[PDB]
């Protein structure tokens, strides 16, 4: 019905750029494109492209949108999609990664090699043919663009935290803690995986974002908590070997005796099954998973207050479908 | 010089803007990453194009002198334009794995980095929007700021591209270069940012409405493909004590605008020659090819070019009727008229 729909929307934006009029394109150049669109960008779950029109569905009461709003809602999702891939392909180039959904990441492929790198810019720099292309009419065009943009800028802070905090700091993994791995996760993830898509309904609604901070800071934490469910869902992947500021390692540093804690210390990301093996029993013999389990009922019990503190029914429901789609999630 | 001076200070503000900016939760680490690396990239060029924005703005503001306000927002868009070029550079170095620019290392090429510095240009992109929110949201043209940097964005990344595609893939195969392809290379990859974009900042900012200066577009445009003619000659003829580096164009097999012109001058032998010659490091094969430019004359060729050029572009610009847009185009086409660097 509705992910089928995506997917047709899908074929027009991509027929579209290949049609651009603000680039000179050639067979080779537009081939190019169409092999690198269709290796990257539509291959996922878009699991965050199909909540912009969920959400937009539960902010119209319990009505029915109208044709161009569906289609509108599901051109931006794909946008959302796009960035996504943006960041993916250049982070598999930083994080010298070989796999990706069981095939070859982008740059690994033997005619592309460091050309994946400009792909990157190319994927970002179509969002914007997108927007103008689909809301340079709509009153609230400035605001889409303000809104993905600032998301970007947030997206890659968090990446550079991220990648400074692992690659220069490894040092001393007393610097992993766990005000560092929330700041970590929230803008390198929760921004553009939870508080976008619903940004992008509200925008298109006719709200103004400036109104709806309870409604970001909600959905930060939420984010925030879904990371803190894949870094339990990556050991219980390869986390420890890549010497990740996972939750799991800073609770474990947080919950450990000096032995155990010279034990994560002398076994942390250093290869080897070894050191990747002493690391999961001290995971087990600090209860980690009892840790976790009441980590996510607490974080499931502020979420759900704050949710109910909010005015508006709709926003209720979005917020509440966003909570349950997660919570005591196995993928 | 007295602007450049004032350019460097607003520099400093910016800077100091970005590090303390709302959207973010900065640390010491984080900030210190983020100042040594815009302290590295970008302000230490020539900042022409920069600076041709305040130069663009001064002369389309005919009779009304500019207030300091005006003035210092001229400076935000060339330093905007500044930053356009300093993460396109910094993830350029990575793709050619380049080792030094300006004389210094390559921002990747320092120990600390590495590949860091892929994220790194994506932060100097998501500054020009965090600028641009901070000193022109308030403005009627501020969606118009905003789609001209995303479109000549678009439009730089895809010159490379192309320049990419056209280099590395395939096979190597020299005849494949022509001067239609080398034309659209440089249009989209240079001439967009480097002569466009800083007279339409100055005219956005003297309230026009970019679609109706197509022609300036155009003239400008042409212009570029021009400059970035010259670039390709002086890569092989220029001094290398005044430009600062030396010119390795022929081993690097680019499409430049010689070996173009070469292979549409050259015979049967000089072709084989070419294709026997061109694209290897040894210096005995560069002057190979260096020589065989001299005997076709391609020093002359390009007099002929760049004054046919000269008297096509004076033509266009004064076709236009507006004085101080003229002013503006023909004080661009002098200063590189005749350049040695």
């Amino acid at each position: 019905d509705l992910k089928s729909k995506f997917l047709e929307v899908y074929s027009v934006l991509k027929s579209e750029l290949l049609n651009d009029p603000a680039f000179d394109f050639t067979d080779d150049s537009r081939l190019w494109v169409e092999r690198m669109l269709d290796y990257n960008v539509p291959g996922g779950k878009l699991n965050r492209g199909l909540s912009v029109i969920d959400s937009f569905k539960l902010l119209k009461e319990g009505k029915e949108p109208t044709d161009e709003e569906i289609f509108l809602a599901c051109v931006l999702g794909w946008c959302i999609e796009w960035l996504q891939a943006y960041f993916l392909v250049l982070d598999d180039i930083m994080d010298s990664s070989h796999t990706r959904r069981g095939q070859p990441c982008w740059f690994r492929l033997p005619k592309v090699g460091m050309i994946a790198v400009n792909d990157g810019l190319i994927l970002r720099n179509h969002i914007p043919r997108i927007l103008k292309k689909h809301f340079k009419g709509k009153p609230y065009y400035v605001d889409l663009l303000d809104l993905f943009n600032e998301v970007e800028f947030q997206t890659a802070s968090g990446q550079m935290i991220d990648l400074i905090t692992t690659l220069v700091g490894e040092k001393d993994l007393s610097k992993y803690s766990l005000p560092l791995h929330h700041r970590i996760v929230q803008y390198k993830t929760a921004y553009y995986s939870f508080y976008l898509p619903v940004a992008c309904a509200l925008v298109m609604s006719g709200e103004n974002l400036d109104n709806h901070v309870d409604v970001k800071n909600i959905l930060v934490e939420m984010g925030t908590y879904f990371q803190v469910q894949d870094d339990y869902l990556d050991c219980f992947g390869t986390d420890i070997e890549d010497f990740k500021c996972s939750w799991l390692v800073v609770k474990a540093l947080e919950l450990a005796n000096d032995e155990q804690k010279k034990l994560l210390h002398e076994n942390y990301g250093k290869e080897d099954p070894e050191c990747v093996a002493k690391v999961k029993k001290l995971y087990e013999t600090l209860n980690l998973q009892d840790v976790f389990g009441e980590y996510e009922r607490q974080s499931h019990g502020k979420l759900i207050k704050a949710i109910e503190g909010h005015s508006n029914k709709a926003v209720q429901f979005v917020l509440k479908s966003s909570l349950e789609k997660i919570y005591q999630r196995q993928k």
